[PDB]
């Protein structure tokens, strides 16, 4: 039935697993080249004359919505889009289906509770305000705004809860228990895994390996509310093989294309199809407290400029 390219930013093992998978259903002659996100932009960018590839796999969405500013993606909705929820069936800045979202990482905490039952504290913290219990000083880790997307994550996320003063009042709060700002996002799940720390803000598909692997740790999506990323899929405008990569637009939103990326994968991202199967540790993503992540307004680099010296200035500094 022919071939198809795809320029995957999701990690080479679910690239491998979907190329092969998606190649043994629809008979589709398949590869992969994976870069990251920004690489994979500029790639496409310099090739947007003659494209190199067929389809955009994997990654975070936001550059896929800027590639479709740019005129560089071509527009496909998928049957499939029925079975995502609304919110997240059209998010990009363009709409018509130039981008879809085929996961979600969502931001949380996970406490190591064996150290819990060290600290004389008896209950799991449940929401973002729990962590500013005084028994918790010197108990948990964020990454640092300056270094870690993945703080700036939390710092939007935050805004959008609860407004921007009040934000950055918990931040104040929160500062306290902080026993380090740690360079990278991930780490704060590394050191609540091995009892280095008890409570580690981040995505919790990161959490989530560390118990996979044995580590003692409750993840939490926090009572109040929280903010996620998104996984993108997209058509290259001009594709060589168009029909293909609208059969694998199809695949990536599917049940089956869905499932297999945690399944054999590895990945642990939440599915955003409603009638996937879903990791046994992910999320119903049809009951999760989630805002309406305002990617436009956050992701514009002098707003995240802006929101990361006021937290160095006023935090960090202050
Ligand atoms: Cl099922």
């Amino acid at each position: 039935k022919g071939r198809l390219v795809i320029y995957c930013s999701a990690t080479n093992v679910m690239c491998e697993n979907a190329a092969k998978t998606f190649e043994q259903k629809y008979d589709v002659k398949t590869s992969f080249i994976r870069n990251g996100s920004g690489s994979t932009f500029a790639k496409i960018e310099a090739e947007k004359n003659n494209p190199q590839a067929d389809v955009w796999y994997g990654g975070t969405l936001d550059p896929q919505s800027q590639a479709g500013e740019l005129g560089l993606l071509e527009a496909y909705r998928s049957p499939n889009i029925d079975q995502i929820m609304p919110k997240f069936q059209d998010p990009a800045k363009v709409k018509g289906n130039l981008s879809s979202a085929v996961y979600i990482g969502i931001l949380g905490f996970a406490v190591n509770t064996e150290r819990l039952k060290k600290l004389g504290i008896e209950k799991i913290p449940q929401c973002w305000n729990d962590l500013t219990d005084p028994k918790l000083k010197g108990e948990i880790q964020i990454a640092d705004p300056q270094s870690s997307g993945t703080a700036y994550t939390a710092i939007a996320t935050f805004a959008q809860l609860w407004g921007e003063d009040k934000a950055f009042d918990y931040f104040k709060h929160l500062h306290p228990n902080i026993s380090q700002y740690t360079k990278s996002g991930i780490t704060p799940a590394r050191n609540a895994a091995r009892g280095e720390t008890t409570v580690g803000i981040g995505f919790l598909h990161d959490y989530a390996l560390e118990k996979e692997q044995g580590a003692p740790l409750e993840m939490v999506v926090p009572c109040e509310g929280t903010g996620y990323e998104l996984g993108g899929v997209s058509i290259l405008k001009g594709a060589r093989n168009l029909d293909n990569a609208k059969l694998f637009v199809d695949f990536a939103l599917s049940k089956e294309g869905q499932e297999t990326a945690w399944k054999k994968g590895q990945a642990l991202q939440t599915l955003t199809n409603t009638t996937a199967e879903q990791s046994p540790l992910a999320f119903d993503l049809t009951k999760l407290k989630l805002i309406d992540y305002d990617f436009e307004k956050y992701g514009a680099s002098d707003e995240r400029k802006r929101l990361i010296n006021k937290w160095v200035d006023e935090i960090k500094l202050a």
